[PDB]
């Protein structure tokens, strides 16, 4: 039997006997993602070049507007916005959403894969909604996932019931369920990080990468892949296994990726898929944020691979 | 004035006062590329999953390119990554061109939605003999046209001819390649290097030294950033657009490299050269290698000329 | 604020505090309509003509499979199938659906507008589902409407809250609400029927049509339009006002159009729009069917026009 | 073997050993039609209705105008949308005159009736500076003509010396696929098409002819009637299924209603190349010598037996 994202989400919502607010949220997000996909694939660019005589801004506007008009949210955090957006009282629902509307867009000029990252929290207090409502550990996530605009467009959705992958069929504008209850390989064969920063590496990262190229147990050296677009690199890690690292460097003593709308959602996707996500010192999802745009280092992926990194990290204390 | 691929090729062809065969070939290829793009983006996948109650993407791509080229009446010999022997076009449909292509490069990892691409190189049949596989045994220096389609965040066709390199964005709303970047040139020196560093234990000593110099610059310059998608079209395009260097060099386990000369290396070398870049095997220009086997491999280092020259300096230093 | 079909239906469902089965039904139906639209616009026809070296059956299969897989239906009546389709027990829900999956398809060779017509009933008895659960008068309809595959694709959805029109944006595959709570003109200026068969007209039809062409007073004659596709002619009647006739005659004393999946859905839409729909002797929606494929005469459209027709009809009765 | 619009046209041009200007014009027209189809099907309408927080006939006109100018193949353009002939700037002048209706039937698009684009292509005949007069040629002089129908699917119908060919737009890939080669219309059909709402104004010849279709004097089967009210849709059905299409003069339109330059002549040319007929009653449409770019004509067109039958009645009434 075929299944779509909205039908899948409605069935789960009707099972849980919820109010329907989360379903409305996820449906609105789905609409926004289809619109972002259409723009990313350059539908209508001929009009820009004069047939009849931006992108990260448009993406942000699409997610902002669809989430506001969902009547399901009260606080919105975007990579694109300096302060938290507070929804007007008339359109408020109970959820907080942190999102990166077009991750990797800085390199979109070379048509690299790009993506949308989102994480959903329930507002916990009876206080007036404020920026601090988004300062929750990733453990509190109700849902998270990403849309990858790669060779094809796919939405990966993680909830308590696990991780599910939906392929956007552009012929009919429907997300089709193609991978149910996804789990990541226990051990991979690919490591993913920017080795251009080798001079700035923590000794623990240096040692670990050396182990990937020169295995101590006579196994084959790992392959290296680094797209430089987080959603693309993390998705490949989910599908084929292995390990993704964005550790600290000289420019980024707290890492470079953003905790709320980059690290936490992927960490949630990884953990719900049987993977792991760590800063080195603790689980990503256990970090308690104090600033909506704060950075965190992240090592994530297949559990054996992450544990091997953490084994190395602890050796260097 | 807006400009499209087919219109651009027609005007350049009318300038050259050619017979129109090359225009017909390229327009047929453009149709195949649009069809490959549609299938790659998974149009119609709902039917595969039972919405109404099947070929692999690289087989479909090959069939699409094969059929459109045969029916263009502009070709006589077709070399595909997918086929052991060159395909000889039927006599009724023969034209004067030989085309070597990789119909869907990078498809082995397509399960993770990595960018993939189509690569092509176009030669004129040089001999008066009846067409045969030997007609594809030409150095890249003989290319008439070459280029690639990148199926990335958007679909783009990069086309190289004597007049230079031009980039066309596929507008999927209307099925037209729109000219968006004219007479494209690569940066003289870049800041990114691209190769699979996981196989470092097998590196040639010159490759080890150069990569070390990019990470630990001896002259107090900034270290280069690293990017490696692992799909040749994606890495080559990023190299073209942002500058830098792409390497799949020879090593101890692979003394001739891994990438294929006819339908991977030569077209990408041709594009680099028309854009002011460089492409070498280490020993010589990729376009100067004289192939002896249509599926032979060649090592390739390509990209910004300053970066490639710096690599050859290290390579010659280690003899 | 933008509004889509599934979001519209969800909010209406949350107001009614239903179980969500109807919402799942309508979302499933919407998915089928987008797929029918894509096929009707001939997406992928290049493959049929050899680029790499029926339509009403596909449409029927699309609606059938989406409705079965919704877990919302138990009996399905289709123009394409001799007998009622009984949903297997594991997939049974509470609704009965009557539909014409591709109406007007007999003339699709000329690319004439085509459409999908549907009517949704609540199963009334606890008996085992059977053909008899579809023998309900149109008065019992829960929802009805049609999809028009014309210059653009539009879904017209009629419920208790009135008639609403949704335009398919094929760039993103979303039905966008473009006309809310539509009402038909009290009186129109267009009559619609096949005048080529005038020799067999009932004398009342002959008189009424003559009055449209040769008005007894100083008014303008009505214009004539007859697409020959019921969905197209009925939609124009809804949009511009006027009257559409497929009446009974001596050779066809029960009309030609089918009650369950042509007349009743359109009659329901007309009545929710402030229009009228009659067989000549009674309202279409009051006919109690005895056969899932039974025919009915139908005259529908603007109320002043349908009443004027009934004046003439009663004169010859 | 598969064939596309551009490939078909190129092959015909290489056979004719022409300069390539007509191929370029037709390729430019094909692009504009695909863009018109996309807008007609409402791609991107969600943005108009606020998803992120031109009228179609104006847009259609801009698409055709801009694509034709930039083709470098035209010198004078007549559009239903423009009061005067548009003269191409000298740098972009080519040898062809094009008369077109960029979105015919758009007045009823609110009900999603099929709409279409109609075009007729002439070679500029005089050596004078390009002017509005270059479009005042009889349809007999047409080099190419046709239409795109935005119906259930989008189809481009193209008539040239080699006959009539029909290309279906595949929206998945944006390619017109040749699906019906060298099309001919049925010698006699079973459908007549006209707005009988003007029955009180009909000349006796039309009234009599229509009576014969409904009540045939030989007691054969009566014709069925179809009238979409969008000319491209009605003429296309007439081409595909045979029969007869009529728009005669009436009191509101004593010179007929349809436009000679960019409605009657192109359809007349397609009909004639398909083995059909197209008449004003008095003469062949293609023989009318126009004096005004927006002038109207009565038109009766379709299957040859059916139009000849109309003309017998017409002559009977003098
Ligand atoms: O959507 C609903 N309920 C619902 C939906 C329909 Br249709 C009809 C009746 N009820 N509840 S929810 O809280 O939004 C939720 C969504 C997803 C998940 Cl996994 C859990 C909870
Ligand atoms: O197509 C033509 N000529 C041509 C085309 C038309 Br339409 C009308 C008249 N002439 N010549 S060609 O040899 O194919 C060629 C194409 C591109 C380039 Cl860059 C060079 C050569
Ligand atoms: O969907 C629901 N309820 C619902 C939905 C959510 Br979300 C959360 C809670 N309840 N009810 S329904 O029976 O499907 C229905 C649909 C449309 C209409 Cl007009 C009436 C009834
Ligand atoms: O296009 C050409 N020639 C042409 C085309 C290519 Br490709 C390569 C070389 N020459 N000539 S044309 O005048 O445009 C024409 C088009 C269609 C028809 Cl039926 C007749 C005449």
């Amino acid at each position: 039997d075929v299944n779509t994202l909205t039908r899948f989400v409605m069935e789960e919502g009707r099972k849980a006997r919820g109010t329907g607010e989360l379903t409305q949220l996820l449906n609105s997000l789905c609409t926004a993602v289809k619109a972002i996909s259409s723009a990313v694939r350059k539908a209508g660019i001929a009009h820009l070049y004069g047939i009849a005589g931006k992108l990260d801004v448009l993406s942000n506007d699409l997610v902002m507007n669809m989430l506001k008009s969902s009547f399901a949210t009260c606080v919105l955090v975007s990579e694109e916005d300096k302060h938290a957006i507070i929804v007007e009282p008339e359109k408020r629902g109970k959820y907080v959403v942190c999102f990166d509307p077009l991750d990797g867009s800085s390199n979109i000029d070379c048509l690299v894969s790009v993506g949308t990252i989102f994480g959903i929290y329930r507002k916990k207090s009876t206080d007036e909604p404020s920026e601090k409502d988004a300062l929750q550990p990733g453990r509190n996530l109700v849902a998270a996932g990403y849309a990858l605009y790669g060779s094809a467009t796919m939405l990966v959705l993680a909830m308590d019931c696990g991780v599910n992958c939906f392929m956007l069929d552009p012929a009919i504008g429907e997300f089709i369920l193609v991978d149910k209850d996804v789990k990541i390989k226990k051990k991979g064969k690919i490591y993913s990080l920017n080795e251009g920063y080798a001079k700035d590496f923590d000794p623990a990262v240096t040692e670990y990468i050396q182990r990937k190229k020169f295995p101590p147990d006579n196994s084959a050296p790992y392959g290296a892949r680094y797209v430089g677009s987080m959603v693309a690199d993390v998705h490949r890690t989910l599908v084929y296994g292995g390990i993704f690292l964005y550790p600290a460097n000289k420019k980024s003593p707290n890492g470079k990726l953003r905790l709320l709308y980059e690290c936490n959602p992927m960490a949630y996707v990884m953990e719900k898929a049987g993977g792991m996500a760590t800063t080195g010192k603790e689980a990503v999802l256990d970090v308690i944020p104090t600033d909506i745009h704060q950075r965190a280092p992240v090592i994530l992926g297949s559990p054996d691979d992450v544990l091997e990194f953490l084994k190395v990290y602890e050796k260097h204390s």
